[PDB]
């Protein structure tokens, strides 16, 4: 078990750097955070703020989620992020990763009551 605020918290939080500093951050934290067990993980991203930054983007400005639903948020500020994206000599279990630094605004998916993040959708 886990609950979906968790698993985003889990999936997505990294309030410890400023900035994912070089190149052995997505191999080692897509390891630490369990994106990688079953299968290795594609593409994940991890944002550097507070937790209460981050689920205040819940109350940010409303956009369409990329699967259609209306429960996404964009951050009116940007935001330190680590994109993780999947190298193509990647193989499982070995799992290998581009660690790409940016500041972004960030679009969540937010759920619950607590209406806090659950899915992060993108970055603009």
């Amino acid at each position: 078990k886990e609950t979906a605020a968790a698993k985003f918290e889990r999936q997505h939080m990294d309030s410890s750097t400023s900035a994912a500093s070089s190149s052995n951050y997505c191999n080692q934290m897509m390891k630490s955070r369990n994106l990688t067990k079953d299968r290795c993980k594609p593409v994940n991203t991890f944002v550097h703020e507070s937790l209460a930054d981050v689920q205040a983007v819940c109350s940010q400005k409303n956009v369409a989620c990329k699967n259609g639903q209306t429960n996404c948020y964009q951050s009116y500020s940007t935001m330190s992020i680590t994109d993780c994206r999947e190298t193509g000599s990647s193989k499982y279990p070995n799992c290998a990763y581009k660690t790409t630094q940016a500041n972004k605004h960030i679009i969540v998916a937010c759920e619950g009551n607590p209406y806090v993040p659950v899915h992060f959708d993108a970055s603009v």
